[PDB]
């Protein structure tokens, strides 16, 4: 029934919608196009920050390690990094900037700390995600071309990974709490999944967008009185210059919430 509602939303949206919900109260899933590939865009920033948190388990000072920010490093969306050009940010600062402000320069420093987009993929594989692939750096990982396998995952795989990272044992306890704290402090998410939820349903999320009107969000949610949920909503459209549709994500989330 919920799949039929998501189908109706998708049909009136003009685009292609992917949804994965895990309800941790019972482990049950709702999936819509759950095994189709979608471009991740900045939702991939969660995997890169989590990989750096995992590194920090064996290097307790890692998050205070300074990283030089040079003029040439700046890319196309650098609201935090631009303040630090010719200076340094720590890996904690870059993680917070990437996750909470979606800073693309900050993401690039995370990727570099992992040895390139392949290192981020390696971390995903290590935590049991056989699906995620990061192929490119910022900003080109957001080209979101239909059919292109690069920088994609499926909603099912991303939900299962987000659950392991934020609620399971993929990370040490400190690190898990740090990741959840960062997601719950996101600045960019009030129009997306969380717009479709009751106000009482606490949450953290990471948005993404790109060409092809691609509009994404992944969230960990604490519904009032209930065990947490993990929700992935991915959306992409047929034309390169299509406009973002955060409202579609909100609509998906609302359908999911009403179906619980
Ligand atoms: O804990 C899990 N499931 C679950 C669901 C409902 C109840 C319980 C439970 N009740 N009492 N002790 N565990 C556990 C669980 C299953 C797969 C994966 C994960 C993980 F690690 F969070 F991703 C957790
Ligand atoms: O799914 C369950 N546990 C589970 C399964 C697989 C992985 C994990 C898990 N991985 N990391 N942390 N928990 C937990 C689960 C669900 C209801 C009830 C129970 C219980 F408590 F054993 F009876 C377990
Ligand atoms: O700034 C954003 N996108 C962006 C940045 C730079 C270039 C372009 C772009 N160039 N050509 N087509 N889009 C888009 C952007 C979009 C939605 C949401 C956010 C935010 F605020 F970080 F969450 C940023
Ligand atoms: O970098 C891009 N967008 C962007 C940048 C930073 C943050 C976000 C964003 N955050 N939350 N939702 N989107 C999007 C971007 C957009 C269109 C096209 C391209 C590309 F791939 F370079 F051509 C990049």
């Amino acid at each position: 029934a919920v799949q039929q509602k998501l189908a109706a939303l998708e049909k009136s949206s003009g685009g292609r919608l992917g949804v994965a919900l895990i309800d941790t109260a019972d482990n049950t899933q709702v999936l819509y196009r759950g095994d189709e590939r979608f471009p991740m865009c900045s939702t991939s920033k969660v995997m890169a920050a989590a990989a750096v948190l995992k590194q920090s388990e064996t290097q307790k000072q890692l998050l205070n390690q300074p990283v030089e920010i040079k003029p040439a490093d700046l890319v196309n969306y650098n609201p935090i990094a631009e303040k630090h050009v010719n200076g340094t940010m720590t890996l904690a600062e870059l993680s917070a900037a990437a996750l909470q402000y979606s800073d693309n320069t900050a993401m690039n420093k995370l990727i570099a700390q992992l040895g390139g987009p392949g290192g981020v993929t390696a971390f995903a594989r290590a935590i049991g995600d056989e699906t995620f692939r990061l192929d490119r750096t910022e900003p080109t990982l957001n080209t979101a071309i239909p059919g292109d396998p690069r920088d994609t995952t499926t909603p099912r795989a991303m939900a299962q990974t987000l659950r392991q990272l934020t609620l399971g044992h993929a990370l040490g306890e400190t690190q898990r709490a740090q990741l959840v704290t960062w997601l719950k402090g996101n600045t960019t998410g009030a129009a997306s999944i969380r717009a479709g939820l009751p106000t009482s349903w606490t949450a953290g999320d990471k948005t993404g967008s790109g060409d092809y009107g691609t509009t994404n969000d992944i969230a960990v949610i604490w519904p009032q009185g209930r065990a947490p949920l993990v929700l992935v909503t991915y959306f992409t459209q047929p034309q390169q210059n299509a406009e973002s549709r955060r409202d579609v994500l909100a609509s998906a989330a609302r359908i999911i919430a009403e179906g619980l």
